[PDB]
C-alpha cells in the first residue's frame, strides 16, 4: 500500500533515502498488533484513530488528554495518516498530567500496568509500548522497563533531548529496551538528539506532523516523536510476523538504514528505522 503525500516521517521509514514524500507498507499495517501509548493519555475520540484508541488506565483524576502530547504519539504510532502502523490497537496509559510531567513511581506503575494488563487483551501479534518521556538516571525507572521488557513488550523509549550522552537518562539507559534517537528530514542527528552507545536504531523526531487533542493536527520536534515511529514499526513488523517483542528492536537495527545520517557521533549507532516494504 502506498500513502502519497505522507507526513516525511512516514515516507522516511520506507525509503533508503531522505526527500521521498510517499509512505510504502504492507497493507496489513499492524492489524492484531496492540501498542500501549504511556503518555499524557489519548484523545480516543479523534476521527483519526477510526476506534481503534481507548483509554485503559489514567493515575490522575481524568483520562482525558488536557497536553496533547500522548494524543501525537498514539497519531505516529497508528493513526490512519500520520501513524506507522494503520491498523494497530492503541491502548493509552497516562501517566503524565495535563502539563506533560510525571513522578517516577507513577511512570513506574504504567509500566508494570502493562506488563499485566496486556494478559487481558487480544494482541495476537504481538503487544508494544512507547515510552515517549523521560528523565535523570534512576534505578528503579530502568528496572521497571526492563521488567516490561521481560514480560513479552517490545519496549521503545526515547534517548531524550539533552544533546547529551543518554546513559545519564531514563528509562533510556536501561540497555535491554529499544533506546530511539532522533533525525530530521535532511537525514542529520537531531540537534536536541541524545546519543551514545546505547542508542539502539533512530527515527524521525524532527517537525513530526500528527495527531493532537480537540481533533486537531500539529508538527513537533523530539526524540518523544521518534519513539512511535520505532513503536509503530516494531507492531507494524510484527504482525508481518518477521519478528517478535523479544527481539524486534535487534531486528529493527539489523534492518535499518545504516550510515545514512550524519552528526552521529562516534560510538553512536548510525541506523534509521526502515520497514524495508518492497511494493
Ligand atoms: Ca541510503
Ligand atoms: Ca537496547
Amino acid at each position: 500500500a502506498a500513502q502519497t503525500n505522507a507526513p516525511w516521517g512516514l515516507a522516511r521509514i520506507s525509503s533508503t533515502s531522505p526527500g521521498t514524500s510517499t509512505y510504502y507498507y504492507d497493507e496489513s499495517a499492524g492489524q492484531g498488533s496492540c501498542v500501549y501509548v504511556i503518555d499524557t493519555g489519548i484523545e480516543a475520540s479523534h476521527p483519526e484513530f477510526e476506534g481503534r484508541a481507548q483509554m485503559v488506565k489514567t493515575y490522575y483524576y481524568s483520562s482525558r488528554d488536557g497536553n496533547g502530547h500522548g494524543t501525537h504519539c498514539a497519531g505516529t504510532v497508528g493513526s490512519r495518516t500520520y501513524g506507522v502502523a494503520k491498523k494497530t490497537q492503541l491502548f493509552g496509559v497516562k501517566v503524565l498530567d495535563d502539563n506533560g510531567s510525571g513522578q517516577y513511581s507513577t511512570i513506574i506503575a504504567g509500566m508494570d500496568f502493562v506488563a499485566s494488563d496486556k494478559n487481558n487483551r487480544n494482541c495476537p501479534k504481538g503487544v508494544v509500548a512507547s515510552l515517549s518521556l523521560g528523565g535523570g538516571y534512576s534505578s528503579s525507572v530502568n528496572s521497571a522497563a526492563a521488567r516490561l521488557q521481560s514480560s513479552g513488550v517490545m519496549v521503545a523509549v526515547a534517548a531524550g533531548n539533552n544533546n547529551a550522552d543518554a546513559r545519564n537518562y531514563s528509562p533510556a539507559s536501561e540497555p535491554s529496551v529499544c533506546t530511539v534517537g532522533a533525525s530530521d528530514r535532511y537525514d542529520r542527528r537531531s540537534s536536541f538528539s541524545n546519543y551514545g552507545s546505547v542508542l539502539d536504531i533512530f527515527g524521525p523526531g524532527t517537525s513530526i506532523l500528527s495527531t493532537w487533542i480537540g481533533g486537531s493536527t500539529r508538527s513537533i520536534s523530539g526524540t518523544s516523536m521518534a519513539t512511535p515511529h520505532v513503536a509503530g514499526l516494531a507492531a507494524y513488523l510484527m504482525t508481518l510476523g518477521k519478528t517478535t517483542a523479544a527481539s524486534a528492536c535487534r531486528y529493527i537495527a539489523d534492518t535499518a538504514n545504516k550510515g545514512d545520517l550524519s552528526n552521529i557521533p562516534f560510538g553512536t549507532v548510525n541506523l534509521l528505522a526502515y520497514n524495508n516494504y518492497q511494493a
